[PDB]
């Protein structure tokens, strides 16, 4: 279906290189000439998604949907915008904004310290508690527009040429503007060592199961992108969080942030805090800092 606003011009787009692939799409970079409405001459990086080469007829309706999503959303400083989309006569291309800094996750992998006798800016504890804070900002909006990610994790925050946060991947985000929660009924491929119990055993999603993930994602930041349950098999993840276990505290971070961090962890979805609060939250640890 049309949609004459979004659409963009196909000869005034040249794809470039991979930037990687996903579950229904591939990314590349590309050059797309008077993107920039204040500016109609001159090329702009951007990101491209679009079908792969083995994609079903579900990776296409997943990607209509998610380009979707991000229409409704609507724009913030913290969130990858839609910049614009190829839908008619020829391959969908979904058009999105380049972070020229990769994700979050290499991100911190790269600036780990190289060791004494190793090599080839740095980064602060400010620094993470930055990224911990827009990321939280982004979550705030993205929720007060009913909407779930499902996805929260260091692999989907995009990082800028300038160090902004950008929260991307609405590959599993659902709208929740009637109930204001989503129940998955069916199975699926699940990042589920982001994942909250009720989620993971009773697949009942929430801003709370976010903010679960969210936990993860600090324990991500402040170990400069560590895996979470490294080589552990699901089951035993499983047997982990009925039995309760909890993730121990990163060397780098301090005591106020690891309770900000079991906070998340709450077995029960309503003790956890909202994005709105952990924003507050990262807010005092950023002034004190
Ligand atoms: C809803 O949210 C979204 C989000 C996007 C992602 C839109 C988007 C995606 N990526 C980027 N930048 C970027 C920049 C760099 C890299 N890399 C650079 C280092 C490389 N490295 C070198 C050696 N080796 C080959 C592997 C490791 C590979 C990764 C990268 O890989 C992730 C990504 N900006 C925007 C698209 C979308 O379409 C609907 C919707």
């Amino acid at each position: 279906p049309e949609d004459p606003k979004w659409e963009f011009p196909r000869d005034k787009l040249t794809l470039g290189k991979p930037l990687g692939e996903g579950c229904f799409g591939q990314v590349v970079m590309a050059e797309a000439i008077g993107i920039d409405k204040d500016r109609a001459a001159k090329p702009v990086t951007v990101a491209v998604k679009m079908l792969k080469d083995d994609a079903t007829d579900k990776d296409l309706s997943d990607l209509v949907s998610e380009m979707e999503m991000m229409k409704m959303i609507g724009k913030h400083k913290n969130i990858i915008n839609l910049l614009g989309a190829c839908t008619q006569g020829g391959p969908l291309y979904v058009l999105v904004e380049y972070a020229a800094k990769g994700n979050l996750r290499e991100f911190l992998r790269a600036r780990r310290p190289p060791g004494l006798d190793y090599s080839f800016e740095q980064l602060t504890f400010k620094d993470l508690v930055s990224c911990a804070y827009q990321v939280a900002r982004g979550m705030e909006y993205l929720a007060s527009q009913k909407c779930i990610h499902r996805d929260l994790a260091a692999r989907n925050v995009l990082v800028t040429e300038d160090n902004v946060m950008k929260i991307a991947d609405f590959g599993l985000a659902r709208d929740v503007h009637n109930l204001d929660y989503y129940k998955k009924t069916t199975n699926g491929r699940l990042p589920v060592k982001w994942m909250a119990p009720e989620a993971l055993f009773d697949r009942v999603y929430t801003h709370q199961s976010d903010v679960w993930s969210f936990g993860v994602l600090l324990w991500e930041i402040f170990t400069l992108g560590g895996s979470p349950y490294p080589g552990i098999p699901v089951e035993e993840l499983f047997k982990l969080l009925k039995e309760g276990h909890r993730m121990d505290k990163p060397a780098n971070c301090t005591h106020d942030l690891y309770m900000i961090m079991r906070e998340c962890w709450h077995a029960a979805p309503s003790q956890r805090p909202t994005f709105k609060q952990l924003v507050e939250d990262l807010d005092r640890v950023l002034t004190v800092t």
